[PDB]
């Protein structure tokens, strides 16, 4: 039965789809986009900054922390350096944090010197989440710690979202291949369609009462509402805060523009600050402060629950109902046969 | 439980998706009749009627589409007094037909006041949501405090909001969430369906009622007209298609030597100056007279239907018959291989 | 009540939708016979029609075309004496078959004694729309006068018009709705069938009668002439890549630099003159002698029809098998990730 | 009359319609081995074949190929004794392995005899068309003349094609009509078959009877020919991604600004000197060595995240999931500017 069913899977992406329009009794100033991890993490705004050196950093997960967000440290520096800045963010009036830390022998040494800095929840982030160093390195860390809150990907199946909950993790981050710089499926061939995998994985998680996190694949606040109305609890986003002015990334000059370092970490200059590579460098235009670019993606969010009837989170991904799409249909979707004169915020 | 395993069960169809099948024709195009009854007290001669905006419709523009057979709508971004007197305008001129947007804002009950005593022959109340409850609930109130006026009520997507607007007391429903060229609320929400199914459903719900629907948006060729019509559509309405009309109220401006007409959205930041906006800005070329392109408009109906064998608009949304397409049948329906040399009226 | 509920049940074809499969062959390229029999009166060498267009066949095309055991079809943007005499021209100066396009109106019959009287080898009443009433009167009138001439009658995309058509008397049937390269017909009705389908279904009636149809219009390869062939057809027609060939009526013009030909629509503004057009004006590079590009033409056929093993059209159109694919293989296809250097033949 | 109403019932797939499914995995992808067999006297270090042609492959190309663990083919192209001098001037340096393509013609017997003297481990018959009655009774008479030699024979894309191979006398089948890069049969023609189908189709044909698969063909990512070999395929023969290398035939030189490599198809115009191939030309990629780490890099990685301690256990377990356009646009990289160009991404 193995050798029938090589080809009979189906995968659905997000431009594949739309929200249906329902029945409202809420208007969109008035609906709460709160959503709880756990009892122990809370956020105000369903939105993470992904834990890469061009992206998030101690003034990234401040700035992110007093918008309601989660900023995850990235682990492409000094145990010392790591522990340092997860101390400054929370030494701003005990803000939310978060850190990556790779499966590599010295991984314990690095998560215990973060929980010495009380940081909030650890990442155990690798391309597989489904292998078998990592879940061990699950059991390990949920042995030592057990209060604490780990995130443990990147699965894409309803079996590996299992496997990782069985060995400790509270919270379990989806995608394998979306990202913006990321190169998976094109050198490896390996990928399963974020949408899918957000609704395999939240479906398997919902029957043990455990948030998933939908990674990577954004690049419009409406993409951020399909994804949570499929099944997830919060997004994680790297390309639309990379061009944000608390990112870390270097600003250089194109084209007499700003713009700002935007790198993978599969990159290989991001390789050798942490064989073949799996991401591409790059840059992603300014966006000036954090504060603009996440009243957009609230606002557009807010828009989208409001047509749903969704007064909260729950019920959005709990009654949503989506529509299935033609390439044909999503140039219609798009401003279409009409010149753009001036650029929006959200466009 | 149901609604969580159905969130991806739904097909949509656009207009680029299909084509109209020949039929068993005995009439020619220009034997064919394109009147229209939308209540016994408004018919149109041809069934276009210009969109409500602060750049497609004005009191010139509704003058020169209802001295054509159509029907105009005078946007509802003026003063109460300013609008009033446009209506007028036109029913002096000969006693035309002429409509008035009019939102569910505060100052509606004012504005319609107004509107009926200036012989104002149809009010939409036209809303990004039209299944709104504070929709349905202002449609009660006009109704009952109006007995006989052309109500037009959207905007819909879904068979059951469609009966909601028709139980209110609505007597034509206007159908569009997300098709309009500038539109980006599928970009910014998430949220849309497409046109031709969603045409195909509203008008279902509706027929059964004996209440016309209107094809909003979405049409950038006369045959994408033609197709909504033989959908279950009664009369179709359009704004990119006449904003570069020298009727409009926008003036004409010179980009590399070439006419061009402002056109707007009512969800672009520069419309509401006059919370996340959902429109953008843009430009479309001159067009001349609104005449020459009613005349292209009309002239790919009489083609359409006598294609279709339809001697009545009843004969065509009762029999008409499509096909359905993929993406390399689009570029075979356009013009391909061939370097255009001189641009034609309608294409 | 059924034709309601059937709109949207049709799946159409067309030509970049599908490949033919290679079967087991016994033959060679340079064995096969490209010959097809339309009639007893009509028997073609090679499966080609140059188009009744006044920027494709006159005299000179129609005498090139005999020559390389094809036919030429005069086009009818002419006086009846006019076409009378270019009819007698080709067959003077020894072109062995040559056909006349003929249109619906009042006059056809004189138009057409004309032609006889030039002994002309068939008469193309050629519309828009076959299925229309007036085109089936005109085939029974035209048949009654003539029991002996070889009628061409077209354009038709159903079957439910091909049996109307063959009862009507024309014992060829030409099919075709909207493919052209210069046709608009489907951006301004609405109103077409892909190819690949049409031919098929009109193949598939027309076969119960031993009727053979003619593919026209869509075709840009040699490939897609094979696909034609292979779908039932009998003959195809060319326009697009016969406009460019120095024995075409245009005369050469320069841009850039670079040769060009006139190739417009007998639906375009300008074709007319000579007020809804279904065609657009352009231009084509000037490619050479007649003989070069029908060269590669059947030398495409032979390979095709190597590849599948057919000795004969017959055997090829009876027992060819296609397969369907997406547009991704559609870039697959055609040469890709590789700068082309030369201008090839083919391609 | 049967085969009137089946005519548009088949589906076909190609690569970028799929991608593999992530599985549990328990191997790092240094770990997993991708060496594989062909033939009992025919085994390869990788699976990675450079194609018979007068651009990509001659007797330096074989040699890196051959001391990189792969596998060359010198095409036909050229005298019958310059190409046994090519297959022994391999052969003289480490006794490595080395193919040579033969074409279906009168002379090809003679072509054959000397090839085999000069000690070639396996012939190539490569035609437009392998499920031709000219190519099998070829096959026959080579095996009839020949019962220890390897022959491919292809190329084909049907299960009745691989059939026909199998019982002519090939131990090896080579699939694909169509999908090169430089081919322009599909738009002369009309015919081919997407390779992702066409190579399952073969490979369950050819499974039954103990024969391997060639992937030929349609390669353009690293991910391509992890798909390929996860479809059924033992090998992967590539021309397009080896033909911008140092080893290959072509000489640099300065277009638009850019060095670039010729590659030609041997349908086109300028190899056969009705023409079913383009000349182009591809960047010049460097050293041999480098292109194929990238290459192997990238199988590692999809073993790895399919859970493939060896090859065999990727084509028997390896599982896809079909993807529209829409998909395909999220598998690349989006929305971003690219300043570097990546090793495996250009
Ligand atoms: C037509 C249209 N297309 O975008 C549009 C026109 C003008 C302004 C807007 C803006 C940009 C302001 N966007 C919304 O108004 N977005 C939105 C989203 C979701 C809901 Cl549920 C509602 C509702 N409005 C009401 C009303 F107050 F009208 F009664 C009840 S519910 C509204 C949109
Ligand atoms: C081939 C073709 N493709 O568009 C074409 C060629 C020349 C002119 C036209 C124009 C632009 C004039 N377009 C129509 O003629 N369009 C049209 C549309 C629908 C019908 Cl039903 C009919 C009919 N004409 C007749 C006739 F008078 F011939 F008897 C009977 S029914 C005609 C079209
Ligand atoms: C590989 C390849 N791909 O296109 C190719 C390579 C070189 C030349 C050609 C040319 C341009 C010459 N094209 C054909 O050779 N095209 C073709 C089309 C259909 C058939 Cl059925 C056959 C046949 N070959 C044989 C042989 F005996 F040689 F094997 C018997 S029949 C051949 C193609
Ligand atoms: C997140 C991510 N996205 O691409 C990424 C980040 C940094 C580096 C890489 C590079 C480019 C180095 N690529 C792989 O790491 N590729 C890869 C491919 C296949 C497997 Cl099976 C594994 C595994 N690593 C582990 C470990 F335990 F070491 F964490 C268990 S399995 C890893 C990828
Ligand atoms: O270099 C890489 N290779 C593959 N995936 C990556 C790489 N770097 C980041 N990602 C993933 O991409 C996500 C964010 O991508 P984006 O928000 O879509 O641009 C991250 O949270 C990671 O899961
Ligand atoms: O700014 C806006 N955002 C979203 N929809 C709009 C906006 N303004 C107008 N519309 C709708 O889109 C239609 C325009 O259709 P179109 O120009 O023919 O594509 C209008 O008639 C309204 O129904
Ligand atoms: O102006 C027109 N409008 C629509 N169809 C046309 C027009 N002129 C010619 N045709 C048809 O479209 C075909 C175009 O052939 P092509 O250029 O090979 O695609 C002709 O052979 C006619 O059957
Ligand atoms: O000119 C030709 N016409 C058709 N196919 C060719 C031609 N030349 C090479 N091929 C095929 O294309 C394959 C390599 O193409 P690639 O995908 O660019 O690596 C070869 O192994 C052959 O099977
Ligand atoms: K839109
Ligand atoms: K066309
Ligand atoms: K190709
Ligand atoms: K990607």
């Amino acid at each position: 039965a193995m050798w029938e069913s090589k080809f009979v899977k189906e995968g659905l992406t997000f431009d594949d789809v739309l929200l249906v329009p329902a029945k409202s009794d809420v208007l969109p100033r008035e609906v709460s986009v709160k959503t709880v991890l756990s009892e122990s993490l809370q956020l105000n705004i369903p939105l993470i900054s992904a834990g890469m050196d061009t992206v998030t950093e101690a003034d990234m997960a401040i700035a992110m922390a007093r918008q309601g967000g989660l900023g995850i440290i990235h682990k492409n520096m000094s145990i010392e350096q790591q522990a340092e800045q997860v101390d400054k963010v929370k030494r701003s009036g005990g803000l939310l944090v978060g850190a990556a830390v790779g499966v590599t022998a010295d991984a314990m040494t690095r998560i215990d010197a973060l929980v010495k800095a009380s940081v909030d929840a650890i990442v155990l982030d690798t391309a597989h989440g489904h292998s078998q160093g990592v879940i061990d390195k699950v059991k390990e860390v949920r042995a030592k710690y057990p209060s604490l809150n780990i995130i443990a990907g990147n699965v894409a199946t309803a079996e590996a979202t299992k496997a990782l909950i069985e060995a400790g993790a509270n919270v379990v981050k989806v995608g394998i291949g979306p990202g913006s710089i990321c190169t998976t499926r094109v050198v490896a061939g390996v990928g399963v369609p974020q949408l899918t995998a957000v609704y395999d994985c939240a479906t398997e998680a919902r029957k043990h009462g455990i948030p998933v996190i939908a990674d990577g694949g954004i690049k419009y606040s409406g993409d951020m509402v399909k994804a949570l109305a499929a099944g997830a609890h919060v997004v994680m986003l790297g390309s639309m805060f990379a061009g944000v002015a608390e990112s870390p990334g270097e600003t250089e000059i194109y084209q007499g523009r700003q713009f700002k370092v935007y790198r993978g970490m599969g990159s290989v200059g991001a390789m050798e600050k942490g064989l073949v590579p799996e991401g591409i460098e790059g840059r992603v235009p300014y966006k000036g402060p954090l504060a603009d670019t996440v009243h957009q993606l609230v606002g557009g969010l807010r828009a989208g629950m409001g047509y749903c009837g969704a007064q909260d989170l729950e019920f959005l991904r709990e009654n949503a109902q989506f529509i299935r799409m033609s390439g044909a249909g999503l140039l219609e979707s798009h401003p279409h046969h009409v010149q753009i004169t001036k650029e929006a915020p959200n466009y």
